[PDB]
C-alpha cells in the first residue's frame, strides 16, 4: 500500500514485482536520481511474468520425468540458431501456431546435445517449449532477450 496526502488514508497497490541492486549485471545506482532512492515519484519499469523453457529431448523426459506434474503444457516447436557462446545456444520459436516467433537461450542437456552437432547459421530442428515462473522488472530491458516485457 501507500499513505496518501493526508494521514489519514491508505491508498491499495495491485501486486509486485522485485528489482536487482547489490550486483554486478545492471545499473540502478548510477542511472536513477537520488528522490527515487526515498521512492516518492512514480518511475516506469518493465514487468517480465514468465520464462521459456524448453526440453526437446521427448524420450529421456517421458518414462523418468513425467512426475514433475509441471510440464503438462506442452504445445509445438520450432528452432533455428543463429550466434554461438560459451555455453548456450541460440533459439527461434514460434509461439502458438503461427503468431509470434522471437528468441532465446538454452543450456544444452546431456540428453540433447544428442539432438545438436553444431548448428549452422540458419539450419532448422523442432522444439518444445513451456513458460515457467519469473517475476523481475529491469531499467531499460536486459541485453540478452528481446522478448515481451510489459512497459508499467
Amino acid at each position: 500500500g501507500r499513505v496518501t496526502a493526508d494521514g489519514k488514508h491508505i491508498q491499495k497497490f495491485s501486486e509486485t514485482a522485485r528489482v536487482p541492486f547489490y550486483d554486478k549485471t545492471q545499473k540502478h545506482f548510477d542511472i536513477l536520481d537520488e528522490q527515487e532512492i526515498a521512492g516518492e515519484k512514480p518511475v516506469r519499469m518493465w514487468v517480465k511474468r514468465f520464462i521459456k523453457r524448453l526440453s526437446l529431448v521427448d524420450p529421456a523426459k517421458h518414462p523418468q520425468k513425467k512426475q514433475d506434474n509441471k510440464w503438462k503444457r506442452r504445445k509445438e516447436g520450432i528452432a533455428t540458431f543463429i550466434e554461438q557462446k560459451n555455453g548456450s545456444y541460440y533459439f527461434n520459436v514460434v509461439t502458438n501456431n503461427g503468431c509470434t516467433s522471437f528468441h532465446l537461450w538454452h543450456k544444452p542437456d546431456n540428453f540433447d546435445q544428442e539432438k545438436l552437432e553444431g548448428i549452422q547459421n540458419g539450419e532448422k530442428l523442432d522444439c518444445w517449449v513451456r513458460d515457467s515462473r519469473y517475476q523481475k522488472a529491469f531499467q531499460e530491458i536486459p541485453e540478452n532477450d528481446p522478448d515481451g516485457w510489459e512497459c508499467k
